[PDB]
């Protein structure tokens, strides 16, 4: 028992982190097979970030201008190409620690682990959610760019995020591993609006089921609701609308606990309208939305 | 910017996890150099746990009864000894992935990362605190015993915890890597009282400094207090008494923010007496005590 904000073991990803330097800019790269992936802004100076023309900036760079260091050894760069907002540096050596991997574009509301890195070295790992507005609330300092987010399914690492930018609001923005930004963001130093963020309703419900499994049951009530009535409340409290697709993925948790999805929706409705009344759920005084129904099933069953 | 409950990268520890089986009991072991460390209750059946005589139970076991599997290969056990509540299995092969390491006994209030494992395989990593009552609030299912807690300082892994038991309250108890339980616990299936738990005051103050660094400043007030007045309030709210030693370790955070330790104590006093008034600090609606002053300095500076 017990329920924690658990990250995936980061070993398979640590073995892929390298340092990439171009001119005076240094950031993190991801070495998979004979390719190193990093944010394309490694070719910019601070002044270039105001309005960069990446095609023109990259044209002035050659393979020998990209310094790639893995641990203490230097990698020989034999090719370079830009794909959307990432640079792909072809190296003459395959990473011997390359795990089985995939590049995946996650959906808003999905969770992943971030391995925060500086100078190609890992400092920490944490679990977070891709917000419905395509930002992440990470912990990233200067030099953290190129740090990646991922999920693991037994021996396969599905890379889903690469860190690029911190918005003036202190929230974070990045790309998938093909260099496409999540959200409307561009890699320029210009104030960019992240949309209205909402609470990931399906995740909160999954976390309420995780609380029932671990013994926190005070929030259970004698009521029920409909998907329509619940969504009227969710919209009022800036929660994402719950669909039958969301109800479907809550099925295993509904089965284990014997608490129907709409009954759990009624508990969530009362918590939204009345608050916690100074009480806690799984050690939190607010409604947690950073665990998906899959995360709750995985943690409660022991998937290694 | 941003502040997360960050765990240490778990790679160095993943390379040390093995599965240990003795009879019908399987749990996790820690392979360092030519020794495998695991909870001594691996030699018990469920029935034996009621009132085990470990000296007598171990006497019936020989080296060949301890099955140790690392990944897919079997390790040859050439010796066995009990040290307090851990078994040390001498193997004929040194773990080639043994990182630089130390065995350390942490103090109550200190934090560490847990690599939860099942059948010698890592499933997740999370950061937690050793409670003032020597329990931890982990996330451990059946088969998680032998999972370890640790800290990392550049290339050295200081192992501080090995998981052994879940109390009837759902909280967790374990030993240091010499097999000494943290707290008054014994490895027997008998209801055991964990003392009154308290909030780790120095950690809450460090986390308030981390909030100021990241922009959450609403809780700052025009007041100050004394160590005596503050401790009268801390005792009322079941907080640990703050000592000059605690004030001393908050020094770097006090310097960075320009907010004197007793001024931050006054903010904490008002938060204890009045609550948050429906507001959040670093995305939490309660006072977080799972970040030490060292953790806040490390995360805010970027120690890899
Ligand atoms: O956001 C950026 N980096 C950064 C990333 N993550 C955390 C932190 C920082 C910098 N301050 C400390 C915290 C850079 C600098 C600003 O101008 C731009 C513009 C576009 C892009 Cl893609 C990147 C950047
Ligand atoms: O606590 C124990 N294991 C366990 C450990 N962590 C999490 C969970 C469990 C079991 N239930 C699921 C969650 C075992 C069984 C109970 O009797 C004892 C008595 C003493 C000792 Cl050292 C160990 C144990």
């Amino acid at each position: 028992s017990g329920f924690r904000k658990m990250a995936f073991p980061s070993g398979k990803v640590e073995g892929c982190m390298v340092q990439v330097t171009c001119g005076t800019t240094t950031l993190n790269g991801l070495w998979l097979d004979d390719v190193v992936y990093c944010p394309r802004h490694v070719i910019c100076t601070s002044e270039d970030m105001l309005n960069p023309n990446y095609e023109d900036l990259l044209i002035r760079k050659s393979n020998h201008n990209f310094l790639v260091q893995a641990g203490n050894v230097q990698l020989r760069v034999i090719g370079h190409s830009m794909q959307n907002c990432v640079l792909k540096l072809k190296v003459d050596t395959a990473n011997p620690k390359t795990p089985k991997y995939k590049f995946v574009r996650i959906q808003p509301g999905q969770t992943f682990s971030v391995l925060a890195c500086y100078n190609g070295s890992p400092s920490g790992v944490y679990q977070c959610a891709m917000r419905p507005n395509f930002t992440i609330k990470g912990s990233f300092l200067n030099g953290s760019c190129g740090s990646v987010g991922f999920n693991i399914d037994y021996d396969c690492v599905s890379f889903c995020y690469m860190h690029h930018m911190e918005l003036p609001t202190g929230v974070h923005a990045g790309t998938d591993l093909e260099g496409n930004f999540y959200g409307p963001f561009v890699d320029r130093q210009t104030a960019q609006a992240a949309g209205t963020d909402t609470t990931i309703t399906v995740n909160v419900l999954a976390w309420l089921y995780a609380a029932v499994i671990n013994g926190d049951r005070w929030f259970l009530n004698r009521f029920t609701t409909t998907l329509n009535d619940f969504n009227l409340v969710a919209m009022k409290y800036n929660y994402e609308p719950l669909t039958q697709d969301h109800v479907d993925i809550l099925g295993p948790l509904s089965a284990q606990t014997g608490i129907a999805v709409l009954d759990m929706c009624a508990s969530l409705k009362e918590l939204l309208q009345n608050g916690m009344n100074g009480r806690t759920i799984l050690g939190s005084a607010l409604l947690e939305d950073e665990f998906t129904p899959f995360d709750v099933v995985r943690q409660c069953s022991g998937v290694t």
